[PDB]
């Protein structure tokens, strides 16, 4: 009956708040202080939260969701029936929790050392080398070295991780873990929807690829770049070649129109990692959206500590399911790239504050992609020359194509990589890719989608996916692909609401209450309604669409077509078999 069902939801909500609150603190202390004490406290708080999940998930399965009128009640109960890892028998649950902890630690503490000297960490050392070095062999030292230490050591944990995470999914009614992850979007046509979105950005990516390949051919020499083959994976300014903005000096369309060194501008004018978040806080409030509580500033780790303690550096935002406690954990470097990431993480916090009045089971994004997109939308406005100049970090047709090129190196280059990652994982989860095919099938997709090849031939024992944070940390990736598509849809819609006329890329939504109002009401929905409703609240239409992204970059697509045609470039990589000598 309906009456017992709403009572159960109320009971679940109160008990979840307390137990979810306790787990968050226990997880925080490990993430901000990797030791042995905090690790086993987390392993024991894992059993406490699993008891709650098992207890209430059993009760939920005794409810026939099928016989329930109120859809909000119907929705929550259906979610509680999913136990996740808690569905596993005790021995396998503790094994699975240990493996995850082992993988997360292995990744976070891994270092790449010189013959008998300095040992380098991923952030900021190896990140800095990948971004600034222009020597082929030095970049290779960092690229290979990171994969030799982080990737290779993850390989031992991964098959059993796949086995146990799939087992949990089967016990919760799914065929495998990929199926379980995809269900978060509540869209039966998701795979075909994502494929069509990817195909629509092919002409824009292939033109950026061909142009960047030409620029690399210019600098690294004809012997190391094949203008009809895939680009060596280590030359794009980033460890995973997911974003390419750091090789801007190598690709700048009009060097005739030069732009400020934005990193040294920040360091000189006295930009603290604290001021970087303070300015991101200002942008949100200018839209009429909520400020971060005083408690946020007291308890957040906005900078890498000098204790000598190990930490999880990857940027993340933290909801304590309290309605009062919200935190950010980030190893912030003072540069433009981390200012964007600071806005991204503040977007998560805003989403937390907007739906804190909802039940905890519904305290979630419309879909995971929505949660990632909020900060990135504001960052698009922050990234404009007009907003950056007003922050004294910069000082028109040539500057216009340059800016669009800068944005393309991040936004466009990430489309194929963000698509790639879960294309690999889903096939790993469903059995298409086994442990003897992990690395081979990873590079097949690197070639197929990104048009990248490894700089060094891959050997047995290589597990390059393990050198990317999200893989050993078991964090789904397709969200970022959705985010990059939809953030431009949000941008377009918020700019038309702001009354911005002219080219989309010159829009700055700063201080627009109309743009804030559309964001607010959509975020307030949380996970109460299917995402097409939240999409419609912001954009006036319910579909994911690549139109807004192509509109934004339309001036660049025309310029690239002309430029690549006059060089007689071949779009794509007809010689997919090509690897370096
Ligand atoms: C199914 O059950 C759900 C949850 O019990 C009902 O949703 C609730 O609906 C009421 C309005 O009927 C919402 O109350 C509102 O609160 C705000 C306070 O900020 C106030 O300004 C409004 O005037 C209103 O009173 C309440 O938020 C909402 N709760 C949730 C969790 O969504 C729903 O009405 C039920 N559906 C049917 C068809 O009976
Ligand atoms: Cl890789
Ligand atoms: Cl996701
Ligand atoms: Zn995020």
């Amino acid at each position: 009956d309906e009456a017992e069902a709403s009572k159960f939801v109320e009971e679940y909500d109160r008990t979840s708040q307390v137990v979810w609150n306790e787990y968050a603190e226990a997880n925080w202390n490990y993430n901000t202080n990797i030791t042995t004490e905090t690790s086993k406290i987390l392993l024991q708080k894992n059993m406490q939260i699993a008891n709650h999940t098992l207890k209430y998930g059993t009760q939920a399965r005794k409810f026939d969701v099928n016989q329930l009128q109120n859809t909000t009640i119907k929705r929550i109960i259906k979610k509680v029936q999913d136990l996740e890892r808690a569905a596993l028998p005790a021995q396998e649950l503790e094994e699975y929790n240990k493996i995850l902890l082992d993988m997360e630690t292995t990744y976070s503490v891994a270092t790449v050392c010189h013959p008998n000297g300095s040992c380098l960490q991923l952030e900021p050392d190896l990140t800095n080398v990948m971004a600034t070095s222009r020597k082929y062999e030095d970049l290779l030292w960092a690229w290979e070295g990171w994969r030799d230490k982080a990737g290779r050591a993850i390989l031992q944990f991964y098959p059993k991780y796949v086995e146990l995470i799939n087992q949990a999914a089967r016990l919760n009614g799914y065929v495998d873990a990929g199926d379980s992850w995809r269900s978060m979007y509540e869209t039966p046509s998701l795979e075909q929807d994502l494929e069509r979105l990817f195909q629509e950005l092919q002409p824009l990516y292939l033109n950026l690829h061909a142009y960047v390949r030409r620029a690399l051919h210019r600098h690294y020499g004809a012997q190391h770049i094949n203008l009809e083959g895939p680009i060596p994976a280590h030359l794009l300014g980033n460890m995973w070649a997911q974003t390419w903005s750091n090789i801007y000096d190598l690709v700048v369309p009009f060097p005739s129109a030069p732009s400020m060194d934005t990193t040294e501008a920040m360091l000189k004018q006295g930009w603290t990692p604290r001021r970087m978040f303070k300015e991101a806080d200002d942008f949100f409030t200018s839209l009429g959206l909520l400020p971060v509580p005083p408690e946020f500033w007291n308890k957040s780790m906005l900078e890498k500590p000098t204790d000598g303690r190990e930490v999880v550096c990857h940027a993340s935002a933290w909801d304590f399911y309290n309605g009062k406690d919200f935190r950010i954990k980030q190893c912030t470097t003072v540069n433009l790239e981390d200012l964007v990431v600071a806005h991204h993480e503040m977007g998560h916090i805003q989403y937390f504050m907007q739906y804190k009045d909802l039940p905890v089971a519904l305290r979630r994004g419309a879909n995971p992609g929505f949660h990632e997109a909020i900060g990135d939308v504001l960052a698009l406005s922050v990234s404009t020359p007009k907003h950056l100049h007003s922050l004294n970090l910069l000082s028109s047709d040539e500057h216009d194509i340059n800016f669009l090129m800068k944005m393309a190196l991040d936004k466009i280059a990430f489309i194929p990589f963000s698509y790639l990652v879960d294309q690999w994982r889903w096939r790993v989860f469903d059995g298409s890719i086994t442990k003897e095919n992990y690395n081979q099938e990873w590079w097949s997709l690197r070639l197929k989608y990104q048009g990248l090849c490894p700089p060094v031939p891959r050997t047995q024992g290589d597990f390059d996916p393990g050198a990317k944070f999200h893989i050993p940390s078991s964090v789904p990736y397709i969200r970022y692909f959705v985010s990059f598509i939809i953030q431009f849809q949000f941008h377009e819609a918020l700019c038309q609401a702001a009354g911005h006329t002219g080219p989309l890329h010159k829009c700055d939504i700063y201080q627009s209450k109309e743009a804030g109002q559309r964001l607010a009401t959509a975020m307030k929905l949380g996970f109460s309604r299917p995402w097409p409703e939240a999409m419609q609240l912001i954009t006036g239409q319910p579909n994911m669409s690549a139109s807004a992204m192509l509109s934004y970059f339309k001036p660049l697509l025309d310029w690239l077509r002309t430029e690549n045609e006059l060089h007689g470039e071949k779009l794509g990589w007809p010689q997919y078999n090509w690897t370096p000598n």
